């Protein structure tokens, strides 16, 4: 992997592994989401950020602030097969004082054709109190030298699928998968549940017949609250229609919301 | 990745990923086990085997036979950190008519020092009836041109832990983790639970205090029966022992049918 010539974006190639593919012998959306995280981490390291915190500037570390994912939006036109080489380019951009955005473009390394794209919204949070906040001018100025100055968007379209509000699923859900718990492989180096695990949990309540006859084209996921290592989750899905679904992840007991999302599936 | 000069073994390098590491900032034993499977699959493809069946010879496909893992044995001296490059060499060997063995050696790509080793026993099984069987002369003769003729063992030692029988854990278990279920990410391309998921499930019943103060040095796991995609599993552990040893049992949540038994050895950090 390497920064591009202008030092404003980062590219990395990956050869798809045997255990990374699903029933169609192509990479799962969870494998794609893990590769997006990996290239995002390698971009932060190449531009000088320490490994003891993801993209935390010097001021962020003194104020005990971290970046947290508020929303993830992924669109896949073609999933890479086992043995295929996918190239991923990633970049960041400041969004005033709301937060930061990280975008990605996926290409088939052999043909150079765009096979997917993703975008994500990140907010500042105090790691101890878990209190969200707007981005300080002091902090914002420290990371602007690593971002393109003119807007560069993976989803240019004015008011598209990546920027639409998500409604709350109403009981009763059409489908559900209950009692989902993270295991040690679902945790990161800081013992927090990996963001990709929540994508897997959302998808668990999609019926197998949809998965067997359709391919996932779009997924938008909002992150409201973390699942702890000792928490239990329920995954809820209702068809809102190509098939479209509304999703809700909530704590098994009191029903506290952890995520809400939408998926769009194309007939194979 | 590539076959070595003699075409009797295969080598591949991997750069350890951010999401592949645990609380020590080093690769988990589950990440290691996934890399071992990946290099095993790439070795089979390089020597001519089709992607529509792992290392299935021509006779095997005609008779609906597949290789299944009976035992996995892994020893790690040093876990690679995030960003480190690990080189893995793998090879196969026929073990008479019992089955085949696949071995691995792990090295730090920078220093060339051996940081781990693994070995595994594979048996022939009919895909449809799930009935085990001995390896016929015809099947054995078809894969011997891809194996070293003189024995080459990752665990040569006359008195080593990879070949010792495993006792059945007796109730009550000292520790347990109940109601474990596979999700779609735990399945392979054929909708079967990945062998590595069972390693994760075994480890789930180890107390967090042990994980936080020790590193896993050795794991031996026997595969008795598959967990289906709609099955629920219970993970049981009892301390059998500055090194801690444990006896493990995975069984179906309801009737208590055995799926795996194993042992782990942990060294104090
Ligand atoms: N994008 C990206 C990388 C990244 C994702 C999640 C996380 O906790 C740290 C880094
Ligand atoms: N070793 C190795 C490769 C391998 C492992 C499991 C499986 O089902 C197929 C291939």
């Amino acid at each position: 992997g390497s920064l591009t010539e202008d030092g404003l974006s980062y590219k990395e190639k990956f050869v798809v592994r045997s255990y990374e593919v699903g029933s169609n012998k192509t990479a799962t959306v969870e494998t794609i989401a893990n590769l997006l995280q990996e290239v995002g981490c390698n971009h932060a390291q190449s531009v000088g950020f320490s490994t003891d915190g993801f993209a935390t500037t010097t001021t962020m570390r003194k104020l005990h602030l971290i970046w947290v994912t508020a929303r993830m939006h992924i669109e896949i036109y073609k999933y890479p097969a086992w043995g295929d080489v996918v190239e991923i380019e990633t970049w960041c951009q400041s969004e005033g004082r709301i937060g930061t955005r990280r975008d990605w473009i996926l290409k088939d390394s052999v043909t150079g054709e765009v096979t997917g794209r993703a975008t994500s919204k990140w907010v500042m949070m105090n790691q101890d109190t878990r209190r969200l906040q707007k981005v300080s001018d002091d902090v914002r100025d420290e990371y602007l030298v690593f971002c393109p100055q003119e807007p560069r968007l993976a989803f240019p379209e004015e008011n598209n699928r990546s920027l639409k509000k998500i409604p709350k699923l109403e009981d009763p859900a059409q489908y559900s998968m209950i009692g989902l718990k993270p295991r040690r492989a679902d945790l990161d180096m800081n013992q927090h549940v990996n963001n990709v695990t929540y994508i897997g949990w959302v998808l668990e309540s999609i019926p197998q017949e949809i998965v067997d006859t359709h391919e996932l084209q779009v997924i938008t996921l909002d992150y409201r609250r973390e699942c702890q290592q000792d928490d239990v989750v329920d995954s809820l899905t209702t068809t809102t229609s190509d098939s479209q679904f509304l999703h809700l992840l909530r704590l098994s007991g009191d029903g506290q919301e952890i995520n809400r999302g939408t998926t769009l599936w194309r007939k194979k």
